[PDB]
């Protein structure tokens, strides 16, 4: 199967995701509708259930709406069972129509459907080449009150019907009871309840094994990816350990939700996407596109710097899931705004690196403010809109032109309003030109590209006023006028000669696990695959074809390697770096060091004998650790994914910049649990 196949659960860069708010899409089965106070078929009250379901989606998948648009993956509301409580948030009735208030992750939401329905959804989907991605919110359960258990369902957790426990009288400590977060610090928003939602406690063995068994259920049902909810609000080490279970069992494209403010650039965010096992939603990309194409708060130079920084700050920028809006932002298009602005922003996204994600309704010029106004019923299934035609024209390129799916980004012409960028991958080129100036044309002169000399038709065929391109030798483009608001796409595809790796996934797992290397020029015959200097050939290479390779990770020590390949003839490919070979199965262990005083600005870190602990390299040390919520300074703590049942030796450091101060005396030793979690307490040794 090629890289573009619907079966490729590891690669979503050749795809265009379509995010669906289940309740607000299409109610293909009124029988499952909630009733009375919780329901509103009129969908006039955006906080009540409107009735949308899996059958609605199947119906739309089957009647051509999605496939007509070229959409090739869908991201649906969390399928797990939510509470049934109708909560009055001060004179306003609220339902769990958004699938974020969980109660049982081992069952479905009757409103959406049953397992049978879900299975049918997956079937219908795969049959039309649309991958299926499900929201997943392992952070909390539902709204709860510790004293007032009569409130809602008390954030009660059920394991396939059996009560695990609830928020009040939480003796097992299945939940955290540290109050709510003010988002003041990263540890604050992790060990405190997001709003009033019962915060699950991952250090609890039950919680950890349960959320781990739960997602195996869904991987078993057939999902192609997972959209992790509120990743900045769950311990990171635990999350790596979650991704380890997933990847070491059944690996699937996973991206998390780490909200980034306007103009916000987080290294914490970058690091998470770089060493956690999952990519993330490109808020940086989204906010800047908005700033430039919608709010008019930054120009093309800002979008360009964004593209360049992001491309360097992200180990796998091609795994960041882009967008122009979503359920927590006002919808990109204002009733009063020039529709052409949403149009070019869409084209911009669809032709940019990463994995595009269109919020349901965008293509139908939907507008509205934040929650819940941005969550309305799709007022129309019209394939007769510019946005539609736009997505339909550009979405398919991510499959037929690798330059757009795996390419590099390079600016080739620019000013305050105009931006002409080139996407390149092998003998594949895509040049996109966008002029955000709604009232003025641009005189494009001296534009040079990588396009062979010839004539290139606007792929949008004039739709957004783009034009034909003329490229002489040098890849020099003839002078042209770039219409006010114009957007034109020019492209070229050809067979790649040398082996080129455009993608690899998963990017973190133990030896033996199978991995997918996608690109062009591999050739049909098995060749060689390298994890650093180690060669792997023949058998362990399960399948090999021109655009896709499937091979198991060799038994190399736990470390970070560079994946490379070479066709049968010995020709090597480029290096796809950042691969983490785990030391084996992962378990989340908490590390507490006591009386480790510091100076303001200096923080404690953990280092140890396995690569998961940085192999004694303080540069790769873990942290800094926390001393606010769970334990207080001078006591620091931290949850880390470590090799299961391994006997590890460790010590604590104190860094201030690259400057490090080793804990005194001897190394500590402990043995990781085989399953569940553990807690290692120790005093800092001077
Ligand atoms: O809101 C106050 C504080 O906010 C911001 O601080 C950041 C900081 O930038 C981050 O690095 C991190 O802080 C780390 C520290 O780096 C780390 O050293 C440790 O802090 C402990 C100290 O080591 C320990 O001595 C003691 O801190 C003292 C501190 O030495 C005193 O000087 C005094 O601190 C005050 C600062 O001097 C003052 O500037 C201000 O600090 C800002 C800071 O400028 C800003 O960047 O307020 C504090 C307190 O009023 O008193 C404290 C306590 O006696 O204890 C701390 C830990 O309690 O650990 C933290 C991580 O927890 O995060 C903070 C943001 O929270
Ligand atoms: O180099 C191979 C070495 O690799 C691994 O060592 C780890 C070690 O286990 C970690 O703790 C950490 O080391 C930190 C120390 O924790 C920290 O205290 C400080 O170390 C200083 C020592 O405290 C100090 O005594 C002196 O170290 C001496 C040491 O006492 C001598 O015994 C000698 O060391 C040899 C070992 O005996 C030998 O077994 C082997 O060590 C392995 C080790 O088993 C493995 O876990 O080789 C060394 C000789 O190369 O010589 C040193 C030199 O005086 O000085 C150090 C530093 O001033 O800092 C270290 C970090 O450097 O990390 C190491 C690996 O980096
Ligand atoms: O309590 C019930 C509410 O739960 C539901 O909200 C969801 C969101 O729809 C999710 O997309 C997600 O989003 C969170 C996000 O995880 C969190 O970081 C936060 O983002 C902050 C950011 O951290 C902060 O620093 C600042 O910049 O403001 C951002 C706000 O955009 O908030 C997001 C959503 O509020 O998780 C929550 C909870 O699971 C449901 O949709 C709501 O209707 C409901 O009230
Ligand atoms: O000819 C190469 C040149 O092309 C682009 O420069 C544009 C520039 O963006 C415009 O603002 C204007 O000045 O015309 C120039 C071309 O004549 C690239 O930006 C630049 O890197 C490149 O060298
Ligand atoms: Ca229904
Ligand atoms: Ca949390």
């Amino acid at each position: 199967a090629p890289d573009t196949s619907v079966s490729n659960k590891q690669n979503f860069s050749t795809d265009v995701i379509y995010q669906i708010f289940t309740d607000r899409f299409s109610d293909g089965n009124p029988a499952n509708n909630p009733t009375g106070a919780a329901f509103d078929g009129t969908c006039t009250n955006l906080r009540l259930y409107c009735g949308g379901d899996w059958q609605g989606i199947i119906n739309k998948i089957n009647d051509g709406y999605l496939t007509g648009m070229g959409v090739t993956a869908i991201w649906i509301s969390q399928p797990v069972e939510n509470i049934y409580s109708i909560i009055n948030y001060s004179g306003v009735n609220n339902t769990a129509y958004h699938g974020y208030w969980a109660r049982d992750f081992k069952k479905t939401n009757p409103a959406y459907g049953t397992i049978a329905d879900f299975q049918n959804l997956i079937a219908a989907a795969h049959a039309k080449n649309i991958k299926v991605i499900i929201d997943f919110a392992p952070n909390h359960t539902s709204p709860a009150s510790s004293d007032q258990p009569s409130f809602a369902e008390n954030g009660r957790l059920y394991d396939n019907g059996t009560l695990l426990g609830g928020y009040t009288n939480d003796t097992q400590n299945l939940f955290h009871h540290n109050g709510g977060t003010d988002f003041s610090t990263t540890e604050n928003g992790i060990y405190k309840n997001l709003y009033d939602l019962a915060d699950l406690n991952h250090n609890n063995s039950t919680v950890d094994v349960y959320l781990k068994d739960a997602i195996k259920m869904w991987l078993d049902l057939g999902i192609d990816g997972i959209r992790m909810n509120a990743v900045k609000h769950m311990p990171f080490g635990w999350q790596k350990s979650f991704m380890a279970a997933v990847n070491n069992y059944k690996p699937v494209f996973t991206f998390g939700q780490w909200f980034l403010g306007v103009n916000e650039v987080s290294p914490e965010n970058h690091k998470f996407a770089n060493e956690s096992g999952m990519s993330l939603l490109d808020f940086r990309f989204a906010q800047k596109v908005r700033q430039v194409f919608r709010d008019n708060t930054d120009n093309m130079y800002g979008l360009k710097a964004m593209l360049e920084g992001s491309a360097a700050d992200y180990a796998q920028v091609d795994d960041q899931v882009t967008f122009i809006d979503n359920h927590d932002m006002e919808r990109f298009h204002a009733s009063n705004a020039n529709r052409r602005k949403l149009e070019q922003a869409l084209a911009f996204t669809l032709t940019s690196r990463g994995v595009p994600a269109i919020y349901y309704g965008t293509e139908q010029y939907m507008s509205g403010g934040t929650d819940p106004d941005n969550r309305a019923r799709i007022p129309s299934f019209s394939t007769s809109t510019t946005a539609y035609q736009v997505i339909q024209k550009l979405a398919p390129l991510r499959k037929c032109n690798p330059a757009i799916a795996y390419g590099s980004t390079q600016e080739r012409w620019i000013n305050n309003d105009v931006l002409i960028y080139e996407r390149k991958f092998g003998s594949n080129v895509a040049v996109v030109a966008v002029n955000r100036n709604l009232n003025a044309p641009a005189s494009i002169s001296g534009l040079v590209t990588s396009l062979p000399q010839g004539s290139y038709n606007d792929v949008l065929g004039g739709l957004l006023n783009g034009n034909t391109l003329s490229v002489g030798s040098g890849g020099a483009a003839s002078n042209f006028t770039l219409a006010a608001g114009g957007t034109a796409v020019w492209q070229y595809t050809a067979a790649t000669a040398t082996p080129t790796i455009g993608h690899v996934g998963p990017m973190m797992a133990k030896p033996g696990v199978t991995i997918t290397i996608d690109g062009r020029g591999f050739g049909s015959s098995k060749g060689t695959v390298y994890f650093g200097t180690t060669a792997v050939s023949g058998a362990d290479i399960t399948s090999w074809e021109d655009t896709q390779i499937k091979v198991k990770i060799p038994a190399v020590a736990g470390g970070n390697y560079n994946i490379k390949v070479a066709n049968a003839a010995g020709t090597a490919s480029n290096v796809y770096d950042n691969f983490e070979v785990l030391s084996g199965d992962q378990v989340s262990v908490r590390f507490v060091v006591n009386n480790a005083t510091t100076a303001l600005g200096q923080n404690v870190y953990l280092t140890g004998s396995v690569s998961e602990l940085g192999n004694w390299d303080p540069a790769k040390a873990i942290g800094p650790m926390y001393n606010q919520v769970v334990y207080q300074y001078p006591n620091w703590y931290y949850d880390v994914s470590v090799p299961a049942g391994k006997t590890i030796e460790f010590k604590f450091l104190k860094k201030q910049g690259s400057t490090v101060t080793w804990e005194g005396g001897s190394n500590h030793t402990f043995t990781a649990p085989s399953s569940g979690t553990a807690t290692i307490n120790v005093n800092w040794q001077p």
